[PDB]
């Protein structure tokens, strides 16, 4: 009674982290199923077969393929994140569709595929083989994307022109501000092209599955099926965290243990740690000084995360924290190890939708600072719909001006506020979050009905 | 007989504050110079909510038998929330006061009175000048340039206001502006549609219904934008350049007492020759926000020129030991409100960050100073891109920066800084070459003079 499934993600941290989590989740309920996971190179770089084969603890179901590598696309497209992967990924059709027919068999069940892979649909369509979406992001972003049905092939939502009109998207509650828009719904450069041509076969998989969970958004999920019968079912069986963490960027420790050894000499709860994704996208300079001078003001402590040379910092700054100790920069982190940390106290995050669920797996309220993408979104909902998150922006992205250490500091503030609104509803997004995923909680049963509807 | 023949008298009514108010009474003397039978009646527009009193003028006027000073009712001013374009907050306020105009008029009336000379937001009050059988002159305190624009404006409706999202690659061939003018640097009023535009227009509009047009410009400067503004139009009234005209002595203001003017100019003598760089950012007192302060601060300091920095901030917005640096080892100093001509006419005055207005220009090229543009407000955006595309006398630091834009970063500062103090710069050479074609503008025999002269004939012939 074996049963296989195809894991094709997507090149990434937030993208094939929790895809693995996912595979070692389904595996652990369901000992006659085996899963095959297309390791696919990002144009280049690392995070391949180095990440997905060390986290890969030998586990019996679940084997690892490496796809030859591939002609990256034209280095011209970049205009568009959005459209780089999309095209990137497309040219890696010709090799999906060859690896599959070479371990074809009446057990392969159906493939996942990663929403930036869901074009690869057809693929599995050729061998009579069921497609399941694999959300890394929430319903609200699913909502988003299926809203995208009443649009053209021209336009670009708004066309580029937004400021102060509100939208109303079935999934989310709220009425949705343009400016909380992802970046490709306005990028007329092969941005809305992109979530045009993805979210255009969401209605044709078998199952939509989100890294999320009932308690955080059933009412998304009921809205979205009231709204539309021709939307699949949709299973919400997240929180999909890597509580392990990473090991690289860090071959060693030597820096990993200063961060926590640090961490461990704060009073409790008084840290405000500062992270903004795994890209790195490195703040300018003004940026980076204004950050600097907020914090210093704001009179937190705190573990700052980022990439900015030495010398781009305000004079005195970096003196003045190996002297008073009351903060800390550092490269690449233990985010997880970090935010389990008991001295952290607040998480000034970017807002990517696993920094977010780590945040509420261990109650740490956060300070809203999106930057790329559905971040805004998430920034957005997190702070006026589930009320676990203050927010300094909400409608920040490249290409706005620089926040100035005023706010920043204002912010800071309220964040660190023990008897601010926000901590208590965190603590609460915490128990929620926790018990989702034990025996009897709502993602546990979405897990059998999954597996259930897979190799029924 | 008895030489009563050959007196003549003409009404001023500029606009308020310096900048507007300053070139307004020189350009009184220039004349009252050229003419010891013309006098000048200065109708002072006493403006609710500005310092500028009878005190800054009468400093002026002290002992100009020719030149008198009327002052008018101060009326309420329009109401704070037009202010949503400084141009049409304008506009409307000249225009509450024409029943006092044209009441004060008439209690000085004669038939010695020759014209009116409004400046260019008072074009409003040609009207009130027919209303007595005279006829109005207009005196731009801006350059051709800023006439070139305006008087193009006629070549589209009360509404059709400049497109306000394609400011980019969309680029505007104006007559009179040589260079293929981009609208990034058009000003803001072009683009408000809260009575900008239309204020622009209601003012221009006006424009042609004068006897002349007297440009605060030299021919050297400007003579081929001029020559192209007749053959374009064959409409546009006589144009008289008549400057530069500056106040190189400089009147006081509260806002810097002799202390601070001795200390300011006893300072820059112990500087090097040429090693200071003045900042000054106009009189409006147009501040900037705390970061984009901060971050000049920074840019000044890394790029090891002394300074004069000109601004209001409070000490608790600048870098943590900025201040403490700058007093310590006395690179850098910051004042108030400045002696603006006497810094650049000091000896150590090497460059000049200026937002580009007019008479700062002026002054700058007066005294051979090249300036590194950071336009604001106004035409100041077409001055730099002019300043810097056309006759190459300044470098850009950022020729389309107004309200909104993102903070200028120290490391964009600080290359310009070093750029603008750099010995071997093309524009220095071409800076010098401007400085003594200025200069000559007003010696005798010189195109100004010349020129200031067929004016007075036009006027009193
Ligand atoms: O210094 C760092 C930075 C990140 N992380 C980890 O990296 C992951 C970051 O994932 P996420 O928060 O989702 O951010 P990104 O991967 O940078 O963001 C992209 O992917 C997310 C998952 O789809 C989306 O929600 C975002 O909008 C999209 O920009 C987390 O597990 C973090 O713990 C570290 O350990 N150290
Ligand atoms: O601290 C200071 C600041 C200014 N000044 C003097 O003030 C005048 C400033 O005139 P200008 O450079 O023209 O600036 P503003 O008056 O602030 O600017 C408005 O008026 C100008 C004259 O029309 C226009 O060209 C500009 O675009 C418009 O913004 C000059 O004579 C300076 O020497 C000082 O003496 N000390």
């Amino acid at each position: 009674k074996n049963s296989e499934l195809i894991f094709i993600p997507a090149p990434g941290i937030g993208h094939l982290a929790s895809a693995l989590e996912f595979a070692k989740l389904l595996t652990n309920h369901d000992k006659n199923l085996y899963i095959t996971v297309f390791c696919i190179k990002f144009p280049g770089m690392p995070f391949a077969d180095s990440y997905i084969k060390s986290v890969l603890a030998s586990q019996p179901q679940i084997q690892l393929i490496d796809l030859p590598e591939v002609e990256p696309p034209p280095q011209e497209l970049l205009k568009s994140p959005e459209f780089y992967i999309l095209t990137f990924l497309e040219s890696l059709i010709p090799h999906v569709k060859a690896t599959i027919k070479t371990i074809l068999s009446n057990k392969v069940v159906g493939l996942v595929l990663d929403f930036f892979c869901v074009s690869m649909i057809d693929v599995g369509n050729e061998f009579g083989i069921p497609s399941y979406l694999f959300l890394t992001s929430n319903v609200g972003f699913l909502s988003l994307m299926l809203s995208l049905k009443n649009r053209q092939i021209e336009e670009v939502f708004d066309d580029s022109d937004r400021d102060h009109q509100l939208l109303n998207i079935p999934g989310i509650s709220n009425q949705v501000p343009s400016n909380v828009l992802p970046d490709a719904c306005f990028n007329k450069d092969g941005g809305y092209i992109a979530y045009y041509k993805l979210a255009e076969r969401f209605r044709d998989t078998k199952g939509i599955i989100v890294n999320t969970f009932s308690d955080l958004e059933q009412s998304s999920i009921d809205a979205l099926y009231d709204h539309d019968e021709k939307i699949p079912p949709i299973y919400a069986v997240g929180p999909l965290l890597d509580l392990k963490g990473q090991p690289n960027p860090k071959l060693d420790q030597a820096q990993h243990d200063l961060i926590l050894k640090w961490l461990d000499e704060q009073p409790d709860k008084s840290v405000v740690f500062l992270c903004f994704g795994s890209m790195g996208v490195s703040f300018g300079p003004s940026q980076i000084r204004e950050i600097a001078l907020g914090l210093k003001h704001s009179g937190v402590r705190f573990l700052w995360s980022n990439s900015a040379e030495k010398k781009v910092f305000p004079e005195g700054f970096l003196e003045w924290m190996e002297l008073e100790g009351k903060g800390m920069i550092c490269g690449w982190a233990p985010q997880v190890e970090v935010l389990a940390h008991k001295a952290i106290g607040g998480f000034v995050s970017h807002c990517g939708w696993n920094s977010i669920l780590e945040s509420m797996w261990f109650g740490v309220p956060i300070l809203t600072w999106p930057i790329y993408a559905e971040q805004q979104l998430n920034a957005f909902r997190l702070v006026k719909e589930w009320g676990v998150g203050l927010g300094l922006r909400v409608d920040y992205r490249k290409g706005s001006d620089v926040v100035a250490a005023e706010e920043i500091e204002k912010g800071l503030k309220d964040l660190m506020d023990k008897d601010s609104i926000v901590h208590k509803k965190v603590q609460e997004m915490k128990e929620m979050s926790r018990n989702a995923v034990v025996d009897g909680g709502s993602s546990l049963i979405s897990v059998g009905k999954l597996i259930d509807d897979i190799t029924g």
